[PDB]
């Protein structure tokens, strides 16, 4: 409706690792509910459980801590420990390879999920499509 629908050819059955191109950094949800990213590839936080909602819609949940990725509503996200509206994001493939994360609630808006070259997240307002912060490829764990 708002956006494109070209689906990438993964599957949730298992965890993944999300990483991105941009810095190099896996997503990582830590158990305070802060989220960033991290080259460790030792780190038990950046192991991550996709799941479906509706098609082309996931939730993307810490396995360690059972928290999901969540967006409030100045663009940021978090960690939290249920599932909300705010938790759903829309899963599209980008430069017919990787994936990006659009935020349902705030879709209209293009806010997206992405990481900076220094592994801080970027804020929603300031993503946008064409950026290399917005681009993630699955990796198994």
């Amino acid at each position: 409706h708002h956006h494109h629908f070209n689906l990438p050819p993964g599957n949730y059955k298992k965890p993944k690792l999300l990483y991105c191109s941009n810095g190099g950094h896996f997503l990582r949800i830590l158990p305070d509910g802060t989220v960033d990213g991290t080259r460790d590839r030792s780190d038990q936080h950046i192991q991550l459980q996709l799941s479906a909602e509706s098609v082309g819609e996931v939730y993307i949940k810490s396995t360690e801590t059972g928290q999901y990725l969540a967006m409030d509503t100045d663009g940021l996200l978090y960690g939290s420990q249920t599932p909300n509206a705010n938790c759903l994001f829309l899963e599209r493939l980008e430069e017919n390879h990787y994936n990006t994360y659009i935020s349902k609630a705030h879709a209209e808006k293009n806010w997206f999920v992405g990481l900076k070259k220094n592994g801080s997240c970027k804020r929603g307002p300031r993503t946008h499509y064409g950026q290399k912060a917005i681009l993630f490829l699955p990796l198994p764990v």
